[PDB]
């Protein structure tokens, strides 16, 4: 409620790193001298890293577990790029370039600039979007789920995916009142996320046409499964 506002939480904080368990060690303001193919399995390998982490999270979110597993499914891929983007966004650093990924991995912008193209300075600008209306943990453990538990085509249950988040929007909504004007503007955030999402396909995209490097079998699906055509 309540305790989902809890579950919620902690479901969250269990998801990232510790601020002690931050891996500065390849960590590079400075570059030296388009995208080669180190850059490009970078890319993919740090894509990769959040689906294992993504997926645990989304078990501990009361009601999740019990939605169909092919709706379990669905969700997930559907919203993988998004949480991707927002986990990102909120854990990163924009006034220093800094990129903080869900393994502790710490990068500066201009490390990942070749392998992500434009995307990751759209994903920096919608960082310190993020940061400048100071969502605070619980807001954001809320909107998360938010992005993962949403209408989607071919749910098998769309109403039970919609029950759960107007739970989750409820245990948001009361959460904000307890500390819709500035909720609405939390809210906000979503669209923009989609926009965020297609850029993200479009790179994807590029380097598929490109074809330095392959895509891991499970990124290229997501791919494969989110084009609407």
């Amino acid at each position: 409620p309540a305790n989902l506002l809890t579950s919620l939480v902690r479901a969250h904080l269990d998801s990232g790193p510790s601020t002690a368990k931050l891996d500065y060690s390849k960590f590079q303001e400075l570059v030296l001298p388009k995208e080669d193919a180190g850059d490009v399995q970078q890319f993919y390998d740090l894509l990769s890293g959040s689906l294992e982490v993504i997926r645990k999270w989304a078990e501990k979110i009361p009601g999740f577990a019990e939605l169909s597993p092919a709706d379990q499914d669905l969700l997930l891929e559907s919203a993988f790029l998004e949480l991707f983007i927002l986990r990102l966004a909120y854990r990163s650093k924009p006034g220093e370039g800094k990129l903080i990924f869900c393994s502790g991995l710490v990068l500066h912008r201009l490390q990942c600039a070749r392998g992500f193209g434009d995307w990751i300075d759209s994903i920096l600008a919608f960082s310190r979007s993020l940061h400048s209306l100071l969502v605070d943990v619980p807001a954001f453990a809320c909107l998360s789920a938010l992005v993962l538990i949403t209408d989607r085509h071919g749910l098998q249950e769309p109403r039970r995916v919609e029950e759960l988040q107007n739970r989750i929007a409820s245990c948001l909504k009361e959460h904000v009142a307890a500390v819709a004007s500035c909720l609405s503007r939390l809210l906000g955030k979503l669209p923009e996320l989609r926009t965020l999402c297609t850029q993200g396909l479009q790179r994807i995209f590029y380097l598929k046409l490109e074809d330095l490097v392959p895509p891991p079998p499970i990124i290229d699906k997501i791919f494969m499964d989110t084009l609407p055509f």
